């Protein structure tokens, strides 16, 4: 079997991508987050304090002629950006792009945290890390594509995000019509539960690449690109006026700049992110001070490449047994 889905921003930032999921029966079309950074399917639902819930599409289980509750479960979770949320759990039917899984765990919110009540654009997160990571206690639970790998026709999924613009999630093949060039694939660490890779280095706009290995993970849910304080700074150090600011939380710039591209490597392959790609617009309504697309790391304790480096890439999470990832320009 394969699936295919299209994947679309949130808004005119690409702050976050939002896939349609089809969970229960008759169906419920939830819009989920798709993130590689993390493990769990949750979602807004009709369990959600009342309060908390404004204007996401919510799932009631109760008309779900699937689902059924998981006796005992609970789930609960917190992201690296502070954000948070718990409740109970269903398993149900949940399909992607005509890929469907039974039996799925659908984790469905009792409470969740500011920053999802004040996004409506977002109805839950479906989490494509390694199910090691799965919250849910006592039982931990498999992610989706974990359930779905052995029906795939191949065990893979890949991401291919727009800028500023659509994208796709497919499961269970390659579209090759979708990239240029080659697939690079570079080995993966599956130790901290993440898909854990090392580039090989980096270059800033026209500029000579440094060899330098970067350990990070390939993460669809975070938004930005977080890179160690050494590279961060000669990024930024190439924008006139820019510079980071305790204030905002980041490296801000000139809303008048152009910015420079940044590159990084896989294995022997470069992949190109424009200097656009790295433009998050003013720091606040009518600002002229832009949000930079690349952070430092320093105090987040791994680096992160989010969807300002994979959105410059066609990107293969190769769930084999040993598994990989492959990055290729398109």
């Amino acid at each position: 079997s394969t699936g295919s889905a299209t994947t679309t921003p949130i808004d005119s930032l690409d702050d976050a991508y939002i896939t349609p999921v089809q969970i229960g029966t008759p169906a419920q079309t939830l819009n989920l987050d798709f993130d590689t950074g993390s493990s769990d399917l949750w979602v807004f639902s009709s369990e959600t304090t009342a309060s908390e819930v404004d204007g996401q599409t919510i799932y009631t289980p109760s008309k779900s002629t699937t689902a059924k509750l998981l006796s005992g479960a609970t789930w609960s979770i917190s992201y690296g950006d502070g954000s948070s949320s718990s409740g109970d759990v269903y398993t149900d039917t949940v399909s992607v792009g005509g890929l469907t899984v039974t039996g799925q765990a659908v984790e469905s919110a009792k409470k969740v945290s500011s920053s999802f009540t004040e996004d409506s654009t977002i109805d839950g997160l479906l989490g494509l890390a390694f199910s090691t990571l799965n919250t849910v206690s006592p039982t931990q639970q498999k992610t989706f594509f974990d359930n779905a790998k052995a029906s795939l026709d191949s065990p893979v999924f890949t991401a291919d995000l727009g800028y500023h613009a659509p994208g796709t999630y497919n499961f269970g093949f390659i579209d090759t019509t979708a990239y240029t060039g080659s697939i690079t694939y570079t080995a993966v660490s599956t130790k901290q539960g993440f898909w854990e890779w090392t580039s090989t280095g980096y270059a800033v706009g026209s500029g000579t690449f440094k060899s330098t290995s970067i350990d990070g993970i390939a993460d669809t849910g975070t938004t930005l690109l977080y890179l160690p304080a050494t590279v961060v700074s000669a990024y930024w150090a190439q924008v006139s006026g820019a510079k980071s600011s305790s204030s905002v939380g980041g490296y801000v710039f000139p809303c008048s700049a152009t910015l420079p591209s940044f590159t990084f490597g896989v294995g022997s392959a470069r992949i190109v992110i424009p200097g656009d790609y790295i433009d998050f617009g003013p720091i606040s309504t009518g600002s002229s001070s832009c949000f930079g697309g690349i952070q430092s790391s320093a105090g987040i304790g791994i680096n992160i490449f989010g969807d300002v480096a994979l959105k410059a890439a066609f990107v293969v999470f190769n769930g084999a047994t040993t598994p990989t990832l492959g990055f290729a320009s398109k």
